[PDB]
Parts: C-alpha cells; sequence; structure tokens
C-alpha cells in the first residue's frame, strides 16, 4: 500500500510527509504530474490508496483530483475543495453564502466595468483573475495610473477579460494572519514577517473563525489568508497547504496530522 | 419586459433575434459584458426578464450565467449548459457516460505526458486546452515536428487534452439545437446536410438529453464505424439556416420566454 505525493520535486515538507507515512505503514512516493497522461475511461496514476496534491492550487489540479477520484484514487484535497482553492469566484460565493466576512468585491467582465468598480469601491483595490493563475498574479492598484497600467498590460497580454476588483485592506504585517488547517483541525495560527511567524495575539477569535471555515468549507490541507481589522477578521483567500515548514519547526506535527487525514 | 442580448455588437443574428422578441411583445436590448460590474451578493445587469448569451462560450461566460441567474435573471444558455460548452473536460466526461462516441482522448498534465499520449494513439492528433480559451485555439499536430513546435509555443497553462484527429471529406456535420429541439443539420462546405438525417437525428436527441436544452451547435464527424462527436459550441452563427426558412431566432425567443 502506497501514497502518491503529487509534486514536481521533494522539498522539506515532502520528506517530512514521507516519514509520517512510513511511520504509519505506507510508502509515500513522488508522482510528478508532468508525466501523467490520464485516460478518461479509466484514469489512474498507478497503484495508490490515496494521492496528496503538494502543488499550488490551480484549475487543472482540481481536474486532476476529480479524474483520479473517479478512477478509484482518493485525492487530498478532494476535487470540490481543490476547485474552491483554484476558483476565486466559487470561493467568494461560498464564503458569502456561509456568512463569512470577505472584502468588498466586484466581478468585472471588461475594462469599463473595472473602472466602474474602482470608482465605487475607491482606491486602493486589487485585481484578481477568477481562477488562480501564475501568469496573472494579484495586482495592487493604488491610483488611476496604476489602474491604467495593469488594464493595459492585460489587454496586451491576451484576453481573459473577467477579473475581480476587490477592496484592499492593508495590514501592519502582524495582522497578515495565516490559518493553517492540516486536515481536520486548526494546526496553528501564523503571521507574515514583512516567512510565517507564530501569532502573538489573542488566538481564540481566529480559532473560532477557522472552526467555522472548516465546518462550512470542509476539511482539508489548506491555509486561509486573513487580515485583521477594527471591525473583525476578513478572509482574503485560501490556498493549498504547500508551506508548513515554519509550523513544523515549533514542534507542531503538521505532517503527522496530514498523514492521519489522508489515511482513515 | 426586456431581454438582454449579451454581446459586444449587433450582427445579423442579433437583429433576427430582436425582431423575434418584438414579434413576441418583448424588447431585446444589447448588453455589452464589458460594462458589467456585478456585485456577488446580488448581481444584476439591469431590469431584464432574461439574458441570452450571444458570445463564444468560455469559463467567464459560464460564471456570468451563474451570476446573473443567482440574482433572479434567467440566462440562456443556463449555467450548467454553459459550463459544458466551456469545459472540454467536463463535456468529455459527460458524453462518455452516455455512450456517445467521442475521439480517443488523453488528459495530459505536462510536456512529457503530451508526447507519451501522442505516441500511444498515433498521428494526427489535436491539442485542446481544458477549457475553451481564445488565446489557445485548437492545434492540429500532423508530425513530431509540429508537435514539439506548439508545445514550446504554449510555455511562453500546463495541461491539455490530446485527442485523435479524425479527417473528413463533406462528412463533417453540425447539429443545430435552437432551444428545445434540433433545428436542422448542416455540413461543412456550412451548407445543408445532404445525407440521410436519421442517425444524426437520433444522436441529436441523446445529445440534448445530456447537455440540456439551449442554443448550441454540435460538431460531428460521420465515419465508417458511425458518427463521432468532436465538440459543442454556442449557437453564434445561424444566418444561412434562417435563409432557408428555419426560424432559429423565433425558436430561441420562444425558448427564452419560457
Amino acid at each position: 500500500a502506497r501514497v502518491a505525493l503529487l509534486a514536481d520535486r521533494l522539498r522539506v515538507e515532502e520528506r517530512l510527509l514521507i516519514e509520517a507515512f512510513a511511520a504509519r505503514g505506507h510508502e509515500a512516493v513522488l508522482v510528478q504530474p508532468a508525466k501523467l497522461a490520464l485516460s478518461p475511461a479509466a484514469p489512474s496514476a498507478g497503484d495508490f490508496v490515496a494521492a496528496l496534491d503538494r502543488g499550488e492550487a490551480t484549475a487543472e489540479r482540481a481536474v486532476l483530483a476529480a479524474l483520479l477520484a473517479s478512477g478509484g484514487t482518493p485525492v487530498v484535497n478532494r476535487a470540490a475543495t481543490a476547485r474552491l482553492l483554484a476558483d476565486r469566484m466559487a470561493l467568494l460565493r461560498h464564503l458569502i453564502l456561509a456568512d463569512i466576512p470577505v472584502p468588498e468585491t466586484r466581478v468585472c467582465f471588461g475594462e469599463e466595468a473595472i473602472f466602474a468598480a474602482i470608482a465605487e469601491i475607491g482606491y486602493p483595490v486589487v485585481l484578481k483573475s477568477l481562477t488562480v493563475d501564475p501568469g496573472f498574479p494579484v495586482a495592487l492598484v493604488e491610483d488611476q495610473d496604476a489602474a491604467e497600467a495593469i488594464v493595459e498590460h492585460r489587454i496586451m497580454l491576451g484576453g481573459e477579460r473577467a477579473v475581480l476588483v476587490q477592496q484592499f485592506i492593508p495590514a501592519r504585517a502582524g495582522q497578515s494572519v495565516r490559518l493553517v488547517v492540516a486536515g481536520r483541525s486548526l494546526a496553528g495560527i501564523e503571521q507574515r514577517t514583512h516567512t510565517y511567524e507564530a501569532y502573538t495575539g489573542d488566538p481564540a477569535p481566529l480559532t473560532a473563525l477557522a472552526e467555522r471555515i472548516i465546518e462550512r468549507l470542509g476539511t482539508g490541507t489548506y491555509a486561509v489568508e486573513v487580515v485583521e481589522t477594527g471591525d473583525g477578521p476578513v478572509v482574503v483567500g485560501v490556498a493549498n497547504l504547500v508551506d508548513f515548514r515554519s509550523l513544523s519547526g515549533r514542534g507542531v506535527d503538521v505532517a503527522g496530522m496530514i498523514a492521519d487525514f489522508v489515511l482513515g
């Protein structure tokens, strides 16, 4: 019985998982998705009892999780959750329906709409493609000169016109909170060092937020980016739990929890 | 009582649709998606009884269909049908489950997987992005030279469908679904289909059951073993079919107003 680690190369997190899976009686194996040519009639990546996606959440990895799952190989994160990590639009509507606070957002399907939303929301804002895409990273827009620049760059770089115009809530570095969910429970709370450091504040309110997120969004291996405000916390995004190096450093057995969540 | 025509500009098809809705007591209004900045809480493109998407089916259009429907504006195609027009992967799986013949396909998540699949099925093959993208059109690969050329081109999106390309004389047909039924069959010169419509009419009925009712065109290649479904797209063009006295705009309007 083996376990597939969907990744391109083994890093620190990947070898910690190979220990935790070996400690639990399973041989974790690096499976590079670049070499996967799956057949829709019977998709499979080899003999595996489970697959664990160790890559950045994108649209085709949700496709990969759905194909493998339909073929008999369970995948973490499950396809539907991987879709919420890959699709900012689907995640946004899911958090809204769950009554979880998110920044003011507009869905804009053209250049005019983008400036229409920028006028209504007011500077600053961020432009986010509806689907997580490395070719279009999140774009901060402080003023109209910044707006005319990114809008010109995207018109010039192709035609995936629809973007999200989202209000920017600046954080004093210590309010750049990251809620680490390692399967079934909150593995820890961290804060960015403007590179994740242990949270040095009241952890109960963020724990309550993470517990609602797990209850409504589901269990999995992911990290919720949160920004603390004077009105309360605000969820800005969710991503796959790729970096749990820092949290494992402080004795939190993140890899063990993940290995437990994968085999059950 | 106004209907939104989601399009960048009015062409002959949109003009035929404006008259069809007018003949049915409704004003069809051009609504350019470029100006639409929708609030996710309660999205709205204006006061419209329905929206009819007149553009190419992409993931953004499936999102737009789901958005406007969430706020109380029904959309044709509906979001579930729009998604299958935009998601070649979802369409592939959905047609396979209904035993509807589709070309041999491999889902490849990297460069090494593409050439592995190309070798497994043969030449020629075709390269299709997982979702319909106008910046990555369907790519025909005749030999290992054109294969390695287009692979390098894209890496300047790291997952594609590799699909066996089926040639056709003539024998490449188009099923036109205009609302709730098949409006006609055409063949590639598009002109009127000159074979026997019988097997394609039975296939069209099975397609409609899988994709749902809507406005779309099914690309079919009639081979020796039988008909094979290559793809499905939004019914952007229907000028010639109207010319032959098939009231496509009228059927679409009745489908929208119900």
